[PDB]
């Protein structure tokens, strides 16, 4: 794990359109905080329903038929996107620094783990950009027909501010290796990893206006984006709520589409056959991960009678361990919460679980002078009406539950208006198949849970989300299928 | 062409709910009417919220996991789809009566186009049922991860009045092929042939609850399905101005996936070197399908100036040839509009291109003492800022314009919300590939128009719609997409 | 399980080419048999070289473009494919009498599992004729790219007697979906049931000469078949050691395409934790079924020291329980081998058995006074030199052996240049991934074994084959990829 | 155009194995040969039989299941290949003036469009690497169906003369990509690029015996590899005569997989309506390039009546514009033929042409007192039934041939019993497709020829070969399917 041996100096903080840095057209300006000590690190331009207008211009314009960006072959498309991914893997150390800095990461994971995913995530999309291919097909009657996967067109794309970097990438690997123009609005909370990967944009060479970052408030240049009548698709990361009044906008305004990828509230089932360290070890990874502020967090753990205690014990024992202040500190395992909306909301459902009737194991409260620090908190005993196996929570705190019968808690584990994500935990070749048939979730994990790589695609059932990021079938949300019938005077087969 | 050789009497006028036929909750009927004579041919069960309701509890029952359907072989999803196709086809002569005589279509078009399209399109969707596939993928780690297509759920589907009994297949065809259950409300216009084929369904044996057919008005029934909390998907077919109510509501209730197939303003563009007589057919053709009332009409034709004045004549020579009247009666060539909303919108919409300042050809108003007919009518010297240039008349009203630059053109073809269809006529292969490739459209034919077969995705681009029907592509939207990744002790490629 | 009330009369005994019956043109003709009473069923056409350049020459006019099998519709081959299913439905009684008289097959087994593997897997084959699909590919330069998916023309198909109505299927199937035309050679011993088939085409209503079939000996038409200068493919079943000879002749002739589906020394593995009824159950059918004439045939069975000899005694107890005699008659649980040639070859190795110190179980000897029956044989304490673990015995003849280190067994089980297919026992789901990733075997069970679906690719690695039949991946091998690039004046992504 | 500014000195002249340098069991060498001026550039070491040998042993225990290439992740055997890329990008000059050098390849073309292909292919291929998938099946039946594509194992592949480096990386690219291990046999006239390649495989950081170059003669270390009972692929480029001898042997040996690219004759097809001089410039690039040396040279040229004489008198024009020498030195626009035997064959196929009662035009006859070099030659008024119009020539020889029908010229056209490419001229849509249909080619050109690039598959019909290279299409043939099928309790939709 190597270091930043100066202190970070932070440069770009503007809106970015035609690889160009702009003021916002009010002048206005917003500040960002570091999450650890709460005070500012920079002032960033606030983008508004004007500046969204002329980075959709700068989109559609660089889109236009006989462009650069639409003339040059699929092949470049890719040469571009594995060219920024060795630009990213140059900038590590700055990227990993700021991010840790930024969004109140842990350094270690920050540099491991996320721009590691980065890189491999942007250098997998480049792959996809000449080998998206669409069908010839033998329609009835004398004709030739066949299908271009062509490009959607100016997408517009949401960033929530828990994985960034990460996120960014998620969302413009795809739409730019499927030739698509994109305007961005990152995270109020953690705009400046996305703006120092605008500058790599323009390094890396891409025509202009291919890619637009524009900073600002989920409200104003959030709304605009989703309300536009020249976006033709929105994609967006975030609270199942804001989700709601995006797709709610869509429809009133131009029909574009609209990917979710929302909120969760993501069961493991570990039954009484199970390697019971191997389950203790991943349910925790899979709850506390980011100080618990992952879609996916394991947010219910479900275990057998049988081996209930003994898992409650271990799994206490495993939170216990924690070591908690700044992120970029060595030694530090578990950094603060994004902002004081966040921290209240957590705090206000601890208090929900000890009220209730939850048992409190470990943890329950706040840490610290300053900084959104929670303690790493456990509930056992906890029940299905309770708020804390309800709501989501997205903070460092476990919920574990008892269950006897296979059928019911599968019933229960179905039983929200969520379906992220899953974990079972079993030795048994039957239970691992039928289990994870049965529950309504967008990704099972057997035996581990929370990995999450670029070959394979993620996302929502139900309230969860609308399609699909990544893999092969996430790059079908990025086209739109164009079918061409040409009248031929015999055809043969 | 054979003909029924009794006068129709109808049976199925009923809610149609776990294989049973039941009355409306409020005891509520409605009256459908014969648009060629505008005399009432039966009262139909009116479905509400209450019976809606009912029909989605029977689609999630059938759903269950370990149920009838849910356990049954996809290869015998397929055998029920293909058994029922064979009793459409047995049931041909009465479906194709009660489809003219309901729906006000030419009886030849309903017995030999309609209706062959239908069995085709059940016979093709039964075919995928045991071929749509997941996918194994070589993830990073020591993890087998691999996708199941699983069906996505209770499937709420708006069929519109203009294609009853087509309209009918393409959505429950896939839907049923991918394993889902459906909830179907017909056209308040035309519920006879929906009610018809699920005594079908009932016949072929499916399991009870997995067809439920309700019947009812839009802003009630329709509203009550699109904001249903339990409906995991609804598809839509209409109005642009419905579909923006459509997905307004589904973002509002609980994000349920949304497919929309809505209006357009089609284009022809017809080069000064295309084969003549083929292009006047086939836009002519293209235009007057259905007494104009098709989504995909071709309503404005574009002709380079050098060949205009000849093309509008030929034009106007073959729109002089139809013969008005009831579509049952043996050599009528044009039946009726559907009611007389449409019919009041067609006349209002002639009235703004004679004032306006297009060239009236021939037609341009009513005919008849009952039934709601129009003179099929034809427009030269059409701009793009008039009324019928911009607004979907679905009525049979030809508008024809002029060009000299292939650039300008494709802009004014371009130059519109609508995105459904186009037609290109040319010899030349360059322009064939390079005109298709910049309209903005989801189907192009060349050198024909309206060749739509089930081998091939259908679908709008812009406020056209969102998503495809038919072809490999289009199932994709009645699948979720499911991972399952396992931990394994060590991979081996 | 109904029965034929009348005594079979057999009708077809020619040579079919262009939807006609032939002599022979030599006038020769050749006997065939029933095994279980050695008696003369009927008199067969013999054709040779000069019968099979005449079904060559019929079955190339067929496939001449503007033929009318190259002229109609993707859709229209399936049509005939599914409309054939429904005659050899029609006659299930009739062709499963003849299979159980001709072949020596169990008359439940006939009737119950290959006539409904045979309507299945054409019900499955005409589901693919309208949905193979070539590519438009994103190619560098101003040019549009596509592939079609054309067929490759004539296809020589030799069928074996194992599996005779069948493999018969499992090759006309795919070849006639994708749009090739077929000259079949039906094994010497069992023309019947494929010249009844015949018949069905003719009625199904095919083009002539799509389907030709020519029975006679493999030495004289089926080597006339391999070395043929205008056969374009070659699909064999067979024994290894003929499957060379047709490999040879098609590079000595006109590098035809070859694929093969050949011998196995098939291993199942049953690890200590498998359940042992379940596991016993599986590895006997495995083996024993069809009187051991199976290229699947589980005939080296891989047992854990600690369960092995109750492994052993449990197979012994069910072995015991076999009744032979006639295959039609009621009751009877083991018909007779196919011929003198293969029941000798199975003695020949049973006394191998017992000569290099096998430890001989049950039976071991032949049973009757008329009909090539072999009592159901096992052996244990079976070792790797041994020829029984070495040599396709294709008899009822089961071999059991020990193992401790799962490293080592499956060293054992790929040690051998065949590689059809594998079992693998377990309740472990690591076992389970990572045994059968190891196995060098194209078909892996777990949990079962002989499992055989129209859905799933099927064939050899090493000496057990080249390509693959039936599923998405088995058509590939019956269409010739054909790309074509034109040149356009600017591309637009 | 940048050149190599120091004389070269070459290096690497050994066998490679196990990422070492070996010489011979036998001690022998063997000399190589500039064309252009017949003196001796190095020694090289002749592997055999026993070289062979080693070669398969090393890369079989480099195919072990838990080896590094076996365990590492499919995106890392990418990051490999894509490393490998960036490798070959820096040594362009010294690759580009070795297959100059050595092939008798024009310097600018060896530059800018052989090494610029090899980047471009190799680049493509690692991108295929992590999007090898196989599929999830839903089997009949409570099973779990899934395939892996697997590597099927030791890869022999055998490179031509004509195209050394371009078509050693067609073959370990796609090969390696898919996660095989290979030994390399490069033709004996051009072992130095394929040798200097592996020196950058070792330096990329591929495990030891992943890749094996053995150079050596086509009668010893080819048909050593061609006969292996361990080589489980192998892939040849060369002569239909050799192809024939290559396929033959994997039959009577271990039936390996066999995979041929083989001669051509491949035609032209330019209609009256045709751009006239877009035609005589793509037809003559496509005889010409590389001294006609070209698998799919384009050596039959069939022309309309009409335009015919015109056609004639431009391609003589352009034909004695070529300046012959040295193909290192500036300004010489053709280089020689690669060695004697060609060279022979050449004259004495020109020779026949003039004696049979071909028009010389242009050339017919060598050139200069030392290299191998052919005077450019144009034959007019050419008929089927001649000798320059049957056998391939491998020289630059062209051949215009008259028609007047196109029924008939699509037979003259079809009357070979090779098919690797053809190319069609026309400026109508109809033409384009119906021809493109009816030629039994593996590519098709229309209006333009020799355009081959990475996304597009490549590969003959009938005697020009057996499979696919390159594309999703050419990946198929160096995968293993294996099917894996489990048993489950119940199996849910
Ligand atoms: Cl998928
Ligand atoms: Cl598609
Ligand atoms: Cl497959
Ligand atoms: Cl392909």
């Amino acid at each position: 794990l190597p270091v930043l041996l100066t202190d970070l100096k932070i440069q770009y903080t503007k809106i970015f359109i035609n690889n160009e840095w702009h003021d916002s057209v009010s002048g206005k300006k917003f500040p960002v905080f570091n999450p650890a000590t709460e005070e500012e690190l920079c002032q960033v331009e606030e983008g508004d329903k004007e500046d969204v207008d002329k980075a959709v211009k700068a989109a559609r314009q660089a889109f236009q038929i006989g462009s650069p960006w639409r003339t040059m072959d699929a092949s470049e498309r890719g040469r571009l996107l594995y060219k920024l991914a060795d630009l990213i893997e140059r900038d590590r150390l700055l990227l990993a620094t700021m991010e840790s800095m930024n969004g109140g990461k842990l350094y270690s994971n920050a540099y491991l783990n996320d721009l590691a995913g980065c890189i491999k995530t942007l250098r997998y999309c480049a792959g996809w950009a000449d080998k998206i291919q669409g069908r010839t097909i033998p329609i009835d009657g004398n004709f030739f027909t066949y299908t271009r996967h062509e490009p959607i067109g100016v997408c517009g794309q949401i960033i929530p501010w828990n994985f960034p970097l990460v996120m960014l990438i998620w969302k413009i690997g795809p739409a730019l290796s499927c030739g698509n123009t994109v305007v961005v609005k990152p995270a109020e909370q953690t705009p400046l990893t996305a703006l120092h990967v605008a500058s790599l944009i323009k390094e890396a060479g891409f025509p202009p206006g291919v890619v637009n970052i524009v900073p600002g408030y989920g409200p104003t240049a959030g709304a605009a984006i989703s309300s536009h009548m020249d976006i033709d698709k929105v994609a967006f990361t975030g609270s199942t709520e804001v989700g709601k009044l995006i797709k709610e906008a869509a429809g009133k305004s131009n029909l574009k589409r609209v990917t979710l990828e929302l909120g969760g509230k993501s069961p493991c089932i570990v039954l009484a056959d199970a390697d019971l360290d191997n389950a203790v070890e991943f349910a925790h990874h899979g709850v506390f991960y980011h100080q618990g502020q992952c879609c996916i967090a394991a947010s219910r753990i479900f275990v057998e009678e049988s081996i209930y205690d003994e898992f409650v014990r271990r799994s206490v024992e495993r939170a216990k361990k924690y070591i908690l202040g700044n992120p970029l500190t060595p030694g530090v395992t578990q950094g603060p919460q994004i902002d004081k909306e966040q921290y209240d909301k957590i705090l206000d459902l601890i208090e929900s679980g000890k009220k209730e009737g939850a048992k409190l194991e470990c943890g329950g409260g706040p840490w610290g002078n300053k900084g959104y620090f929670v303690q790493p908190t456990v509930f056992s005993n906890v029940t299905d009406e309770m708020r804390i196996a309800k709501e989501e929570i997205f903070g460092p705190v476990q919920q574990i539950m008892k269950f006897k019968s296979l059928d019911d808690v599968i019933k229960r584990a179905n039983n929200t208006f969520y379906g992220l994500s899953a974990g079972v935990f079993t030795k048994d070749i039957d239970k691992a198949i039928t289990i994870s048939s049965a529950l309504q979730a967008g990704t099972v994990w057997v035996n581990c849970y929370g990995v999450v790589s670029a070959q394979c695609p993620f996302g929502g059932f139900k309230m969860s989300g609308n399609g699909r990021e990544l893999g092969e079938y996430g790059f079908h949300e990025y086209t739109e299928v164009k079918t061409v019938t040409v009248k031929i005077s015999q055809k043969n087969s």
